């Protein structure tokens, strides 16, 4: 078990970030995986992959996900210049993260259709401070927990519809959640 902070274990970047609530532990376990056990928790985002990522990246991923409320399983990360945190949502608990935003276009890869989106969080917290920021969504119509995703193909339509990406900061396989509870086991590569 390891405090919120970034770093790396056993050949990957890992991050871990929480707003301070309690109620999540998150572990780093052998090799690209790591587990996240949460109970009435707060916001908090935590898992393994690299820093910086790639435009171009092939990312797989395997394992166990059983949220209870509000929570993602996602390719996630942060690109600089501009600044703008972004997501390939493979699953999902209660909320669909989409729900209520403008849908900006459509892209097939991996064995679904995923709807895009753009939405924009307001003086909040943010890999250079607090902060005004755009954040891209892809979300996967077929919901999953474990498969390949060809970066690539997701940050290209996003180019595509206007949605443009900055140099990259790190890009992990991550479990999202906000004041929920629930258990994951993910082994990235
Ligand atoms: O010390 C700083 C770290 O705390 C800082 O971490 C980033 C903090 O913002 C986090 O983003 C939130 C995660 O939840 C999403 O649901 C929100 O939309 C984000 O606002 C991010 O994950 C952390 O990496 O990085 C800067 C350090 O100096």
């Amino acid at each position: 078990t390891i405090q919120p902070g970034t770093g790396y274990n056993n050949g990957y970047f890992y991050s871990y970030w929480n707003d301070g609530h309690g109620g999540v532990t998150y572990t780093n376990g052998p090799g690209g995986q790591f587990s996240v056990n949460w109970s009435n928790s707060g916001e908090f985002v935590g898992g393994k992959g690299w820093q910086p990522g790639t435009k171009n990246k092939v990312i797989n991923f395997s394992g166990s996900y059983n949220p209870n409320g509000n929570s993602y399983l996602s390719v996630y990360g942060w690109s600089r210049n501009p600044l703008i945190e972004y997501y390939i949502v493979e699953n999902f608990g209660t909320y669909n993260p989409s729900t209520g935003a403008t849908k900006l276009g459509e892209v097939t890869s991996d064995g679904s259709v995923y709807d895009i989106y753009r939405t924009q969080r307001v003086n909040q917290p943010s890999i250079i401070g607090t902060a005004t920021f755009y954040q891209y969504w892809s979300v996967r119509r077929n919901h999953r927990s474990s498969g390949s995703v060809n970066t690539a193909n997701h940050f290209n339509a996003w180019a595509q519809q206007g949605l443009t990406l900055g140099t990259m900061d790190y890009q992990i396989v991550a479990v999202n959640g906000y004041f929920s509870s629930g258990s994951a086991s993910i082994t990235v590569s």
